[PDB]
DNA sequence: GGGGAAGGATTCC
DNA sequence: ATGGAATCCTTCCCC
């Protein structure tokens, strides 16, 4: 089995340097604005210019201006990179009948049949970098290996413009030399969690009794992590079927009033109606995140499916739900519809 | 013991 | 100190 997986480079960054070649060259920051005030906000992805001076995802954004006051400043157009994203997902069809779209900027590929060794699995690699540099001038990269972990992995470690096959060889090497934070799926809480263990290491997780394990991280993350460090990890590349869609949006001042809150939860369905794209939910959820960032959810499901106007005015009853039952502030609000027929 | 729901929570990008 | 969705875990009723 051999796994071929592609991130394009700094994405939205790159989609809006194509768009306005003038930024070429200069640092390239797409922000998220609140409106709360001037500037309010935060990053979603800057290009390589801007990030290695520290603007990185996640951060406020008049931070970022404190760090780049002299950086390009871009609202994010998610219809844009949307659009752009699947020319490039269909540019990626011809290479493999066997697909999975994982995420706007990120897609794994089945190539076993194509490529007899993993030389023919590297130019292969190329020619796809090649063809989409054509057709959209885009940089991606790509990272092959035998399974989506370390194709993944293969892929982080040449970010950007790069490629990197992972052979058994070095699987095998990582496997008890990789930082144990670096393996997908494992955040800084289970990281701690596994300090805490003395499991640095993928391997070390052959060495203690399972049930410690299943103790710190839970049974199905145990599992995980030792089937990779078995070398045994075979999850097949199989089509994403969407499972859940919702919106959510920042209210420019923080509130505990229904009628305040309101209009923001009905945009908020309104574009969550409208991305369902001729489907019907039976479940339906308001989010709601916290003064403190603490999320907050109610929810409800229906054994028939979900109408606009059952969705308006049970959305309603739920957020009177987490204001009953929860005396904080909220700062942002939202719905997800899920369970599709 | 486990499936289904409802809520929390993690990590993904 | 923004937005998206997927997976799991914990607790509950029910078989
Ligand atoms: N904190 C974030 N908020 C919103 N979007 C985010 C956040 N972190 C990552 N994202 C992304 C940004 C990109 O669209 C996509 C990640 O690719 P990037 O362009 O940032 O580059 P990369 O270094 O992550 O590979 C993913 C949703
Ligand atoms: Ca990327
Ligand atoms: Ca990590
Ligand atoms: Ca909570
Ligand atoms: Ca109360
Ligand atoms: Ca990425």
């Amino acid at each position: 089995m051999i796994v071929l997986f592609v991130d394009f480079d700094y994405f939205y960054a790159q989609v809006e340097e194509v768009l306005n070649p003038s930024l070429k060259g200069k640092p390239v920051v797409v922000c998220v604005f609140s409106g709360r005030f001037e500037d309010s906000g935060a990053v979603a992805t800057a290009n390589y210019e801007a990030r290695k001076f520290g603007v990185k995802a996640g951060i406020p954004i008049v931070e970022a201006k404190k760090i780049l006051p002299n950086a390009v400043y871009l609202p994010m157009r998610k219809e844009v990179y949307q659009q752009v994203s699947s020319r490039i997902m269909n540019l990626l069809r011809e290479y493999s009948e066997k697909i999975e779209i994982a995420s706007i900027d990120e897609a794994y590929l089945d190539i076993s049949d194509k490529v007899r060794d993993y030389r023919e699995a590297y130019n292969l690699g190329l020619e796809i970098k090649n063809k989409i540099l054509e057709k959209e001038k885009i940089t991606v990269t790509v990272g092959i290996s035998k399974n989506k972990v370390f194709a993944k992995i293969a892929a982080d470690m040449a970010k950007p413009n790069g490629i990197k096959v992972i052979d058994d060889e070095e699987v095998k090497r990582l496997i008890r030399e990789l930082d144990i934070a670096d393996v997908p799926g494992i955040g800084n809480i289970t990281a701690e969690k596994l300090k805490k263990l003395g499991i640095n290491k993928l391997v070390d997780t052959l060495s203690i009794e399972f049930d410690k394990l299943k103790g710190m991280i839970g049974e199905a993350k145990a599992k995980y992590l030792i089937s990779l460090a078995r070398d045994e990890y075979n999850e097949p590349i199989r089509t994403r079927v969407r499972k859940s869609i919702g919106r959510i949006v920042t209210m420019k001042r923080n509130s505990r009033n229904l009628e305040e809150i309101k209009p923001y939860l009905f945009r908020a369905i309104e574009e969550s109606y409208y991305k369902l794209d001729k489907r019907i939910p039976k479940a339906i959820h308001v989010v709601a995140v916290t003064e403190d960032l603490d999320i907050v959810s109610r929810g409800r499901t229906f054994p028939h499916g979900i109408s606009k106007e059952t969705a308006y005015s049970e959305s309603v009853k739920l957020l009177q739900k987490i204001l009953e039952e929860d005396e904080r502030k909220i700062r942002r609000i939202g719905v997800r519809f899920s369970k599709f027929i």
